[PDB]
């Protein structure tokens, strides 16, 4: 079950922080997002993902909405 809430989201750059239960920021990419009708995360809102494997980080991947 992995939950996690978005801390910020890089609406610039196309990518957001999403937090795991340890605060440990997961790196979201645009073309991981379900951008159904608007990409981008909102800020506080708590959402689940498909955590994948990253040499330099956490890919959050394949977005869910909860």
């Amino acid at each position: 079950m992995e939950q996690g809430t978005v801390k910020w989201f890089n609406a610039e750059k196309g990518f957001g922080f999403i937090e795991r239960e340890n605060g440990d920021d997961v790196f979201v990419h645009f073309s991981a997002i379900q951008g159904d009708g608007f990409k981008s995360l909102d800020e506080g809102q708590a959402v689940t993902f498909d955590v994948e494997e990253g040499q330099r980080g956490p890919q959050a991947a394949n977005v869910q909405k909860a």
